[PDB]
């Protein structure tokens, strides 16, 4: 029914484990949004805590920065309850997927989203799909993105995909996502280091 | 300068090193598209002749099938010489990219294209971007999507998520499809058929 793996804790990934960027952006306030990416409680509960809690302590000491710098923040939330027309080939993967109710489908408390912050509803695999955050980005005038959030290797990869496509240059926060196993989350980052992507940690980000 | 690793020769996946598929579509000639991704000269300059010509033939049966069945058949090929805004952000991967000269743009002459196919202008990783992919797929009434070309893990895969993400059932050609290197091509079939396509070979096709 999930298509959501049994999760076997395993550590973030620590700077001197990441693959070299082969890009070279810099990141900066001005330019950027946050993408808080499908951290929703349906989402974080198949993680084990140990993964759940440095997860999420990093994603918020992440938005922290980001609030603190003028970085624009905009979350990804699927609606749950989707009809089976809305779900479509998400059905053969994923089940029916989350409901509708607070306990699915509220973004955690620990990144709860304020008045400023864009509200953005997920469809599919990419928070561009079906939606408008690239109109909203065009329109702020800014052409960077930051992304947190959950499964590394599946949403958040192709969130990053799709951003660079259009020419947005992406920072991948690699302790501030998380995934399936180890092996997922490695990979997603070495995708994104050498196809779409700068990939940093959350200190590194915060300088 | 092209982003394209020096690959070492492989040999195209059998049916029995297949991953197995989690869905369970089935393709009809009817409600499908065969997507001929990027066999240009340019992309195919770097194989080893040997996993070329492999590639190349089961592409070619694959195409023959197709047009014995009524099934429509479209070519992805970038323009060549893009311009510095063209190209924007795949510069730092991938280079100024190929030419505008027929050695560099031309679909290899084996997969040539015949005056019914459609030709699609391809700008990005996938086929979709900034293309009328979608919009001739939906005016045609098909909704399937039958994927050979290259590079398996890059714009093959990405065009694949896309399809799927627009609820078309994806058919990837393992063996009609090359890559950077038999690790990479395994990941993306890995990847298709626990996200986002049936993975078949091309004698499967064929029946
Ligand atoms: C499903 C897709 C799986 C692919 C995961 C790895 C993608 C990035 O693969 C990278 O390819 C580069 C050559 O281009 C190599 O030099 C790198 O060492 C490798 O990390
Ligand atoms: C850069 C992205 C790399 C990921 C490559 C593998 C993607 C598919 O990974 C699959 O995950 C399933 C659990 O969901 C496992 O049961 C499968 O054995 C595994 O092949």
């Amino acid at each position: 029914m999930s298509g959501i793996p049994e999760i076997t804790a395993y550590p973030l990934p620590t700077a001197q484990q990441l693959p070299a960027n082969l890009a070279r952006w810099s990141l900066e306030p001005r330019r950027a949004v946050l993408l808080v990416h499908d951290m929703q409680r349906y989402f974080l509960r198949p993680l084990p805590e140990s993964l759940r809690a440095g997860l999420v302590a990093n994603a918020a000491r992440l938005r922290r920065w980001c609030v603190e710098q003028g970085v624009q923040i905009a979350y990804t939330a699927q609606p749950g309850s989707m009809t089976e027309e809305q779900r479509g080939l998400l059905k053969d993967f994923w089940g029916p997927g989350m409901r509708a109710s607070p306990a699915d489908r509220e973004v955690v408390e620990e990144l709860a989203p304020g008045p400023d912050d864009w509200l953005l509803t997920k469809w599919r695999y990419s928070a561009f799909f079906h939606s408008d955050l690239l109109q909203r980005m065009r329109a702020a005038g800014r052409d960077q993105l930051v992304l947190c959030g959950v499964y590394a290797h599946v949403g958040v990869l192709i969130s990053t995909v799709d951003a660079y496509s259009n020419d947005i240059q992406p920072f991948l926060v690699a302790d501030a996502i998380a995934d399936f196993s180890e092996a997922h989350h490695r990979m997603a980052l070495e995708y994104a280091a050498s196809r779409c992507a700068m990939v940093v940690t959350t200190d590194e980000v915060l300088e």
